[PDB]
This record gives C-alpha cells, sequence and structure tokens, in this order.
C-alpha cells in the first residue's frame, strides 16, 4: 500500500475537495484544509503538493521524497526555512503552453493592428481607416525562452513577426537571433514589442522599470514600443508603466499579471490609452490538470525514471 | 517605343498622379482623370488598368491586349457591356495575403478568448476572469480557399484551431477536412467560427443570411457560433446579422466589409455586443503595390510567358 499524497494548496477549498475525490486513486490524499487532519501522522508521507504551505510542514513530514508545486511558479516555496534538499517539481501544464501562445500572439496582433483605435472609433460610430505595418516590419523581443517563450517565438514567427529572444543562457533557435543575459541593452534596443515570460526571482523582481522602457526601440514601425507581461506581476513597476505610457515612452501595453492581484480598482492602468488588461486569465489550468501532472510524475518516479520539470535550486527557478 | 498604359482608376486622384510619376518608366501612362486626355488617341494602347471604368472605354481603346483590375475584386468590371474577350488580370498584392491572415487570426483569437468581455470589464475597472476553451476545441470553417483562404487556414492551424474548408471545387489540404460547393449544409453544421473569404459573384450575393446562420454549429465550445467576413460586403445581409446576434443565433461577429461603405452611422452593428468592426482596412494595399504588380505582369507578357491571376470569365472570379 502506497501512502497517501499530502496536499496543502490554498485554492477554492470546495474545488480542491472535489478533484481529490478522483485523484491519486491508488493511495488517496491528505488534504491539510480538513480539520480532521490537524493531528495527522505524516511519518510515511513521500510526496507533498504545496501552494503557499504552512511553515512547519517539513517538521511534520520529515521523510518527504518529492515536493510538487501547486503552481507554475515556485517563488511561493523557494524561500522557506527548513526546505528539505529534495527535488521540487514545478507544475508544467503541458496543455497550458498553447493557451499562453494564443494570448501572446493575440496581444501582439492587437498592438500591430491598432485594436485600441479601432475599438475607440467603433464605439463612437466613426469609420476611420488605420495604417498598420505588416508583422515582418516589427520585432518582437521575447524575454524568457523556456517552455512558454519557445512556443510563443515559434507561433509569432509563423504569423510573420521578426522575433528575437533573450534568456539567462543564450539559446539556439533557427531563424531567431538570441542573446545572453549580459546583452540585455542591445536586445532592448532592437525590440519594438517586448514580451515578458520570465519567472519571479530576486534578479527579475522590479525588472521592468522606467530605465528598461527607455531602452526599447524608439524609431520602429509602431512609432512607440510596447510592453507585454504574462510572467509575474512583481517583475514590473506599474507606476513606471503608467508614466511611460503617459509620456510616450511606451505606445501601449498588455498585462495579464500585476504587482498586487486583483489589480486595485483605482489603478490608472484600467483606463490608460492603448493598455489591455486581462485578470490573470491568460493561461489558468483546468482544475484536474495539476493532479494529472503530479500523478504522472509519481508514476515516472516509481518506475525509477527521472522527474521532469525539476527546479534549479541554485538558480531559483 | 512601347505605348503608354491606360489608367482609369477612381482612387484619390492626387495619390494616383503621384504614383504615376515613377510608374511604367519605359513607356508612361495615360491618366483618364486628367482633362488633357479627354480626346486622347488610344489606337495604340495595349494595356488598361481599370477600376470602375467609363462605359465607352472599349470603344475608345479597341486594340487592348490585357485588362488589369485596379482591385482585388472584378465585380466592378465583369458585368460591363462590350467587355472585350481578352485576359482580365486581378490585383493580387502578393504582400497583402499575410496581412489578411493577421486580421483573420486576430479576430478568431479575440472571439476565442473573450476580448469583448475583457474589454467591457476593463472599462468598468472590474477584475473578471473568463473561461475560454483552447483553440483545438473550436472549429474554424473557412469559406473560400484561394490565395487568402489557404494562407488563413495554414496560420489558424498553427495557432491550434481545428480548421475545415469549403470552396466551389474541393481542395486537398493536409490536415484539413475540405468540402465541395454542394456540401455547404454539412460544412456549416461543423463550424463554430465561419470565416468568409469569398469573391462577390451573383452566387455569393446575399449569401450570408438568416438561414445560413441558423445552420452553424449550436452546441460547440464557444456556446454560440461566430460570423467573420472580410470578402465582400454585398455577400452578407446585415439586418440578418443584427437579428441573429440579438436573438442569440450568433454569439458575435467580426466584419471588415459592408453592404454599403462607409457603414452608415446609424447601423446597429456599431454598438452590438460581441461585434468587431474594422472599416475595410484589414488588407488595403500600399499605393505602389498595384503598379508594381501590373508592371511585373507586363514584363511576363512581353517575354511571352503566361499572365498570372487571370480571372475565369465563365465562373465570374
Ligand atoms: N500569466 C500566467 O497565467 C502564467 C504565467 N506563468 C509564468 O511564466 C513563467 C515562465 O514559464 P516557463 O517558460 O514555463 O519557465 P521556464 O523555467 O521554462 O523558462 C524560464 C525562462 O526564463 C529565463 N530566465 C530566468 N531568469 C532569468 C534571468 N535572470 N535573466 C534572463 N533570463 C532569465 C530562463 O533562462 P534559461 O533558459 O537560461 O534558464 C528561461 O529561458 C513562470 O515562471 C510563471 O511565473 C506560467 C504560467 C501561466
Ligand atoms: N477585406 C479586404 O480588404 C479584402 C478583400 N478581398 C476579397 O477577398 C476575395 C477572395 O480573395 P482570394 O482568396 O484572393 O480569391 P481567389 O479567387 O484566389 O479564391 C476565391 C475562392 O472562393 C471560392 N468561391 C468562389 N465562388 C464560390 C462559390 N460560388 N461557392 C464556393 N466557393 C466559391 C473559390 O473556389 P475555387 O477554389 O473552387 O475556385 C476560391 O476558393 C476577393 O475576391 C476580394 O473580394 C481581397 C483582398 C482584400
Ligand atoms: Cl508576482
Ligand atoms: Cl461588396
Amino acid at each position: 500500500v502506497r501512502p497517501p499524497v499530502l496536499v496543502d494548496i490554498k485554492f477554492n477549498p470546495e474545488g480542491v475537495d472535489r478533484v481529490l475525490k478522483t485523484a491519486f486513486a491508488d493511495r488517496g490524499s491528505i488534504n491539510l484544509a480538513d480539520p480532521a487532519n490537524r493531528e495527522r501522522d505524516f511519518s510515511e508521507t513521500e510526496y507533498a503538493l504545496l501552494w503557499k504551505p504552512d511553515a512547519d510542514l517539513f517538521r511534520r513530514a520529515p521523510n518527504l521524497k518529492v515536493i510538487f508545486s501547486g503552481g507554475a511558479g515556485v517563488d511561493h516555496i523557494i524561500g522557506m526555512a527548513g526546505l528539505p534538499d529534495i527535488p521540487i517539481v514545478r507544475f508544467v501544464d503541458r496543455s497550458l503552453t498553447t493557451r499562453m501562445s494564443e494570448w501572446v500572439v493575440m496581444q501582439c496582433l492587437m498592438h500591430l493592428r491598432g485594436q485600441y483605435g479601432h475599438d475607440s472609433h467603433q464605439r463612437r460610430r466613426e469609420w476611420a481607416k488605420l495604417i498598420a505595418p505588416e508583422a515582418a516590419e516589427v520585432t518582437v523581443g521575447v524575454m524568457g525562452l523556456g517552455i512558454l517563450g519557445q512556443d510563443a517565438v515559434a507561433k509569432l514567427k509563423v504569423m510573420g513577426f521578426n522575433v528575437i529572444g533573450w534568456s539567462r543562457t543564450r539559446k539556439t533557435i533557427e531563424g531567431v537571433e538570441t542573446f545572453d543575459a549580459g546583452e540585455l541593452d542591445r536586445f532592448l534596443a532592437k525590440t519594438d514589442i517586448l514580451v515578458g515570460l520570465l519567472p519571479l526571482t530576486p534578479e527579475t523582481t522590479g525588472f521592468y522599470d522606467s530605465e528598461l522602457f527607455k531602452k526599447l526601440r524608439r524609431d520602429g514601425a509602431l512609432g512607440q514600443p510596447v510592453f507585454i507581461n504574462a510572467g509575474r506581476g512583481k517583475s514590473q513597476i506599474e507606476t513606471d508603466i503608467v508614466s511611460a505610457v503617459r509620456e510616450g515612452t511606451l505606445g501601449g501595453a498588455s498585462l495579464d499579471v500585476f504587482e498586487v492581484e486583483p489589480l486595485a480598482t483605482d489603478s490608472p492602468l484600467w483606463e490608460l490609452e492603448n493598455v489591455f488588461i486581462t485578470p490573470h486569465d491568460a493561461a489558468v489550468s483546468e482544475e484536474n490538470a495539476l493532479f494529472r501532472h503530479v500523478e504522472m510524475q509519481i508514476a515516472r518516479f516509481e518506475r525509477g525514471e527521472p522527474l521532469q520539470f525539476v527546479i534549479d535550486r541554485a538558480a531559483g527557478y
């Protein structure tokens, strides 16, 4: 008999309860939201699925073999005291990648084509032809070339954009100029539409700021460059986005993530011209997908195969 | 010395005058907008570039070898009395195809992802996550599989949509179910998002009507099906689009073309929920592109090679 999987995830508790009815069917689960588990024995527990876990979890479950993040991010876990030296697996919803690429391509097209203007005129019953350059005249600079960035690059290229990429270690991608960490300024100077698909680490906290926006290409085919972020909200400085749009440093933005979520009602972003807001719904997983992922990794682990999507502790993502 | 090319195109006359300064540089042009050409001798004229030409042009220029349409469409020419039995070449701006595909993919994504709702909530400072199915769950049915439709199909497929096509003669396209003329009802019943890329002919006049909209798939992943048209406006019955959206037969629409252009200020379409209007600017040619196209076809013709993009007179497009 395999021991049940420990689950401590701060999502809709009623939703989690329901998924867990059919998850882990060979072993069951220990839902830490249930008061009947306040004094549960975790001595045999092998696997823990955690999202914003209780601080003393690792004292209670000292024999864990693998930690599974309940999210795509691991900032919620990585900084915890007493985090054991065991693999931490991030949630890579293999079906979510394509949905992030739908969002990225749509946002880039809406900026390329002038959706903001089209919609403003439509609401005023104004017939107003706009000029847009073809995609090939515009360079999209993708920051982050991991699971999400490499899919976005591929699809943006097919739509016709010139695409360049930036990552901590330079990638090799056919047809796409790619840059190392240290080449940030050069990469920004070539970029008309910046697409952010970075994890949140100390190095990427407050990264998208006034100074960065002033380095984007100023004499490109869109007139003024555009900032797009669907990575993590704490990577950007929103007051600097607001100032940059008002002063014309940025021609617009598309944002799915924010420093504080939900975005405050009084944020200036909501009504800023040429700014598109989605409420962190660009690529949210269907509720079972996390559990299917964890189950699959357990199966690999129990056949003696390598875990996938293991984070690099020293790098922080 | 080759004779100058006859040009009778009802566009901005000042714009046409300017392009013609550098066009046809080995022979010149005869601009019929110029009053100095009211009594010009066209006995030697070989080529005519026409958009909504004068009715007696063919009496004045009886020795024409080739007619070039000034537009992508040829409805403006095809019905004319005394139209000579010589090739008519349509304007296929080889660089416009990719721009039509940008528009089609953007519109399909905006309907897939709920841009209308996102934007409505954003304007009200409301944080409101929406559910959207992945593209693979939605079938886009492309009507017209010519230069524009085949490019749209390819790019929609890469974005992840299921795609099917319909044309007068069935095409063979790998990975895409394709249907013949007579299979329209079956094709409509499988379609969640209809994309119209048909020419205007008698058979396609008033084609997109109430009866057609009621045949689109009703139990699909978008809930209610969507109508998209960027072919010709006279192919649709706008009052039926309005009724279909109000009654819930259509979940929304995207339109670049209209029965009467510009779209009347009082049209209900402007303010209809889930309807996106662009003012016939999805794929408008840069002003020189027409002349470069005509020049290239003349060069082929003068080397004894076949003209390209010749219309099928019996079929009407
Ligand atoms: N808005 C949303 O709904 C969602 C947002 N996300 C967010 O997207 C992020 C990216 O996801 P994913 O692509 O799967 O992540 P990956 O870990 O696969 O890729 C991360 C990329 O970021 C690069 N990177 C990390 N740190 C730096 C740095 N300091 N300098 C330069 N490049 C850096 C990495 O470089 P290298 O390749 O050299 O390692 C890599 O290319 C996630 O961490 C998550 O926060 C995820 C899902 C949904
Ligand atoms: N909104 C805009 O700015 C623009 C609009 N357009 C419009 O787009 C139209 C399509 O352009 P393009 O793709 O280059 O044209 P093509 O002539 O290359 O293709 C036309 C397609 O329509 C199909 N078709 C024609 N009549 C019928 C019919 N009765 N039943 C079923 N299918 C039919 C043809 O079938 P088959 O393959 O069997 O011949 C073909 O697949 C143009 O005619 C023009 O009016 C063009 C450019 C810009
Ligand atoms: Cl964040
Ligand atoms: Cl029309």
